[PDB]
């Protein structure tokens, strides 16, 4: 099952899980401060992930960067 | 399952999930502001995804860009 | 399961799902306006897809372009 | 399951599906006009696909052209 | 299942399916006229395929040509 | 889903011979190809080895090999 | 199942496993000192991993480096 | 399931199938004359194959030659 | 199932297996003298492995080196 | 569908020794090869380790290696 | 299932299997003299392998060398 790597490039970046299922709402928001790295799978509970704030992101499709 | 990465290049980009099944309709519209990134799977509920607004998109098939 | 990416290059492009099974007919036609992207799986209900109108298409086999 | 991409290069192209099973006959013919693209899987009901008319075809084994 | 692409380079090409099982005989011949393409799988009923007449053939192991 | 071999006859009377799967090994079928005909043949529940006699151009997943009559 | 490699680049690095399921919280924090390497899988109990502190990290998607506060 | 290609480079090349199971002995020898090719699988009955005589051999690990 | 290779670059390298499950603690420590190699899998009982001491390490993601 | 090793004897009397799978480990068979013969041998229900003694050229999925007598 | 190749570069190399499961102990030590090759799988009974003595080692991650005593 795949995962995504998120490195925060400033304080207060939010990595947000969206619920798997008929319903789509947030469920959890993990706060990363500058320099922290989160490596997060898709799961039974999470089928979409949003990143808000400035971060360096790696997936199986390559690098992408979110901007705050 | 496969997933798509979508980076909003302007405010109010919509990532819309179409229902899996005999019937096809929108079940969910996720609004991304400029610079946000959504990493979204195909799932039991979502078998097609439509992007409206300017965004940079990655899929297993490479890059493509939606335009406003 | 495989998917196809379709970017509409003009207004009114139609992405048409054909039914899986003994019977073959159109069960849905999704209209895309210019610059919209649709990423669409093969599914239990859809075993062939037809694109009509000017579009840029990616699949596992590479890029192809439909014309209006 | 694998699929074929067909792009019609002229009007009137036929993409014809052949029945899986002990017997072989055509169960559907989809007409493509010039510039339309069909992406079609092999399925429970279709184990062979015939293309008639001028089209650009892609499969996992690369490009081929019908005339 | 694997499949073979056969493009007929002259009229009257025959693509012949041989029965799966302890018995081997031809169960079907699909006749192709010049420039027709047939994309044919191996199946519960067809464990060998013979081509007669001039054709350009593609398989997973590359290109081969048959000559009449 | 099994592997397959492509055989192109380079002369008349080429034989593609199927050997039986199981405790018993014997020839169960011999397919005659004449010059320029092609046979694409799988390994199967009944065929666990394939013998080619005569001049033929053969492709497997391991590459090209040629049999000589 | 996938795993991540983490090499601590200073003392006191924490590799934090987050619980799998509807609930998200830290269930374990593994402390690494300078020079030590942890190779950790995703598991039934850990579906996200956070790294705090300076570390050199490899995953299937390539190298990334965490930086400490 | 894997297979070995054997091309006889002289008469009387012997391709020898060894029994799968707790016991090991040969259960079949298939002789090849010069220029014949044998493509043989590993099977429920054959878990090791010995080639005697001069032969050109392909396996998934490359080419090897037996000397007779 | 994945494995790591550990080559000890000095005496007393410590390869530490952490218990798989809701609880985390070490369940085994295998010490290596200089020049010894351990090739160890992830298993039902081990889901994280820590290396202490100077070692040359190979995994599917490349080479890494622990320092004592 | 297991892996297999290719052993080509470079001298007479090479031994390809199968070791028993399971809790116990012992030689269950030594196949003797003479110079120039090739054995292609799988891992199986009964054989989980293979020892080669004598001079031989060996191929496995990780490359070529040579045993010496 | 994966395997490792070990070629002894001196006499008396040991290839040691560690038990799979909750208990970890050596259950077998295979002695190789110089020039002999052992190709050994991970198994229901062995989930880690230690090599002691000078040996040339191939795994799916490439070449490694153990250095003797
Ligand atoms: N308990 C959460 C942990 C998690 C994994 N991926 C995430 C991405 C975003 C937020 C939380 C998560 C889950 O299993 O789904
Ligand atoms: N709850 C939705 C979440 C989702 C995943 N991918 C999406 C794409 C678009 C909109 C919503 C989604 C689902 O499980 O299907
Ligand atoms: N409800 C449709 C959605 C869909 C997927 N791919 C498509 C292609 C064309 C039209 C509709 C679709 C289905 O699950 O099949
Ligand atoms: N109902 C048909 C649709 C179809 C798929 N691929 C085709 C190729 C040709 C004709 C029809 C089709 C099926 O599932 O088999
Ligand atoms: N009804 C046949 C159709 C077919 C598939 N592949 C073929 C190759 C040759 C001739 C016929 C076929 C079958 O399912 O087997
Ligand atoms: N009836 C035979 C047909 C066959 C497949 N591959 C072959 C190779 C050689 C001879 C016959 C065959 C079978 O299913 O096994
Ligand atoms: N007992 C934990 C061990 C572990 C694996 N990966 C981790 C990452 C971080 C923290 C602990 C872990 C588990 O099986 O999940
Ligand atoms: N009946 C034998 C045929 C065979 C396959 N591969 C071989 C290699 C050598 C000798 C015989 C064979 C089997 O199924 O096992
Ligand atoms: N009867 C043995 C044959 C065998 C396979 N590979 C071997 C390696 C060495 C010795 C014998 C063998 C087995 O099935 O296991
Ligand atoms: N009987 C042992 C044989 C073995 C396989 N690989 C090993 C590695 C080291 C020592 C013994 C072995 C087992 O099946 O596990
Ligand atoms: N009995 C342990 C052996 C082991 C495998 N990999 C390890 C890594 C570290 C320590 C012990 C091990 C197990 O099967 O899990």
């Amino acid at each position: 099952s795949d995962f995504v790597v998120i490195k925060a490039l400033e304080d207060g970046v939010n990595v947000i899980g969206l619920t798997r299922g008929a319903d789509t709402r947030f469920h959890h928001s993990e706060k990363l401060d500058k320099g922290e790295v989160l490596i997060a799978q898709f799961t039974e509970h999470t089928s979409a992930i949003k990143v808000r704030g400035k971060a360096y992101i790696q997936t199986r499709h390559g690098v992408i960067e979110s901007e705050g």
